[PDB]
């Protein structure tokens, strides 16, 4: 069944269980958001999806039109909101596979509403707020209300929602993440007062989820601890159980005598030559890879008594005290990352109750 | 029409300069081996493999038994080489696909067999030496070249140090190839293609031609380093990875950016938002990243998002939301220089380029074909 030297194990029991404990975190009227931008931070974006709307999310988010017209072109009728944003190249390709857009100042909104209009149906639009993070968004002032009230009027224009992201809601002190929120609650205030109704109001990410149960509002947005992992060491981990759901492996393509193993998987698959201390779990025992990694193969110093044969698997990470997490701190970097270095060329493989029920390949 | 906010651009001319640049240190009758593994290095392995049908190349060598038999579904009809491991699970698709295995054993060569005879035809095989150079090895090549099923074709070795200063050890790797060549030679054993050199040995060394020559990093406008003799081969890099200003606005001082908050700025600042990220490959470990605006360099500012990244604009440029940035491949943001910041080789940043980031092809300077590998 696998044919490939190196893959993606994805467990989707264990994503199950992630989802049925954010889902305990929450009460009955808070939607959740399903954030599978970077085809699902390197997990598969469509199988992802497809496991989302069986477990009923309400909405998906996604930061790029192609990756949303990727999920339409498999089949998900699910709400696709793109976090960031859309080129006007892209705004009738959104419109046409009911992409919801990020917008962030009038003009782009009007230029939507051109192109709404031109194809004679509503464009869903979401409004972002800048409220701290100084990446996108409107500023949290006096213009930006009005701005937002007329864009509010634009015939052709649904204005569904409305949202920030934090900058530092996975650190110990939430005081920088209230001072945002209070930025939102500005905005949210003025246009209550104004009569703009906005029926998606949502700021909270997976650290705010975890750690601040009064930043709900209408929908929260769940991405890192999803795919079973913690957004920093610092949020309350005891609050929610989390089980990792991938396994990057592959399999000793050759043995030599110190004994050395050489494993098909290099730095084209995104096990990163950066590492200075790199390492793999084999028959349960960690061992070190020696001399620089190369583009597709490595090769490991086997210092034990094991009986190791060609063919037997290794783990790169997502299983005993090899992680994504331990592969981030070694790099200078975060699991997020890590995550989404895993290339294209490697096959995502989904289990399911022990079993594999499929194979994806991205070149074939 | 290009719909992605961040692509790469891929200039097709370049790389017809840079192969011809190579076919010009080659003699009449020495082969070339187009190395296109890891996706051609991130420019893209079935376009970058239609042109070199096209300019005509001898061979085409892959990582992975699929990265082959992709390039066979899109039509390519030239030999292709898997120059790393096949897993005995990969044998009959290899040989169904007429994809030329490397085989490092008899016991290998023999499994194959069974497989090419259960199937029916001939499977191709090159021989790889570290197969010691002894004795022992030369009869079990003896042997595996009597094997019906198979079509001993090729036989090679791989340099660990010619982008190095000195080849000593480069050359000592070649006398060990030698005497397995001389001593099959000597016995019956035909060998139609024998083979060595790298990018690095193509341009140092050369004496090391034999029948065929393996150019990767060359190909794309790259040097395999600094040490090797760049006077000899003119090269122009092919890759641009490119975006688009996403959004840009005026903040005060003393306001920070990003994740942590670890850029603040220092008085009021033009700040550009581009939606390219760590995600689409820009890697977030850089710690001096930057970008090319408008012709000129500007600072990449607070941590480097998975989806996008922030830049201070501290020149009197004019700049509007959809103007392009140029992340490398041009001016003095070069792949190279951010390999330097990372501590790694230019070989890593080209094949960071992630499966998100479209591929647009350029060809007199106009756009002739996009290839989204999510759609
Ligand atoms: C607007 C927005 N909402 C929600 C999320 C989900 O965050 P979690 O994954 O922490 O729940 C992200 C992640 N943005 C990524 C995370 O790291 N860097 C980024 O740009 C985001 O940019
Ligand atoms: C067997 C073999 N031949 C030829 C090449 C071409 O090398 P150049 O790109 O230098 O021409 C490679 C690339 N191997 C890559 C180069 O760096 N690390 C690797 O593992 C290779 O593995």
């Amino acid at each position: 069944k696998i044919t490939v030297p190196t893959w993606a194990e994805i467990n989707l029991d264990n994503l199950r269980f992630n989802l049925n404990n954010i889902k305990n975190l929450l009460e009955e009227d808070i939607k959740i958001c399903g954030v599978i931008k970077a085809d699902a931070y390197g997990h598969g974006a469509v199988e992802v999806a497809k496991l989302l709307e069986k477990e009923k999310v309400d909405y998906l988010a996604v930061a790029r039109t192609a990756e949303g017209i990727e999920l339409r072109q498999n089949g998900i009728t699910l709400p696709i909101l793109n976090l960031g944003y859309t080129p006007d190249e892209a705004f009738e390709d959104s419109i046409k596979n009911k992409i919801t857009m990020t917008v962030y100042s009038l003009e782009t909104a009007q230029k939507i509403n051109e192109i709404a209009k031109s194809l004679g149906e509503k464009a869903c639009v979401h409004v972002k707020i800048d409220s701290g993070m100084t990446r996108i968004g409107f500023q949290p002032n006096e213009e930006s209300v009005q701005e937002i009230i007329e864009l509010n009027k634009l015939e052709y224009i649904d204005l569904e929602g409305m949202f920030t992201h934090f900058a530092t809601a996975d650190e110990v002190s939430k005081e920088y993440t209230y001072k945002q929120a209070n930025n939102y609650k500005f905005m949210s205030d003025k246009l209550d007062e104004a009569g703009v109704k906005i029926a998606i109001k949502h700021v909270s990410n997976s650290a705010a989820i975890m750690d601040c149960p009064d930043l709900r509002l209408n929908m929260v947005r769940a991405g890192i601890i999803l795919y079973g992992h913690y957004p920093s060491d610092d949020v309350f981990k005891d609050r929610l159980e989390l089980r990792p759901a991938m396994k990057l492996k592959s399999k000793i393509g050759h043995i030599k005598q110190e004994t050395i193993a050489t494993v098909p998987i290099g730095y084209a698959d995104g096990f990163t030559r950066i590492q200075k201390n790199p390492k793999v779990l084999i028959k349960g025992e960690v061992f070190d890879v020696v001399g620089r990694i190369c583009m597709d193969q490595i090769m490991v110093r086997i210092d034990k008594d094991i009986d190791i044969k060609v063919g037997d698997e290794v783990i790169l990470f997502g299983e005993g005290e090899v992680t994504a997490e331990r592969i981030a701190k070694d790099l200078g970097t975060i699991n997020y990352e890590v995550l989404c270095m895993i290339s294209r060329r490697v096959d995502r493989v989904y289990m399911e109750n022990n079993e594999l029920v499929q194979i994806n390949s991205y070149l074939l």
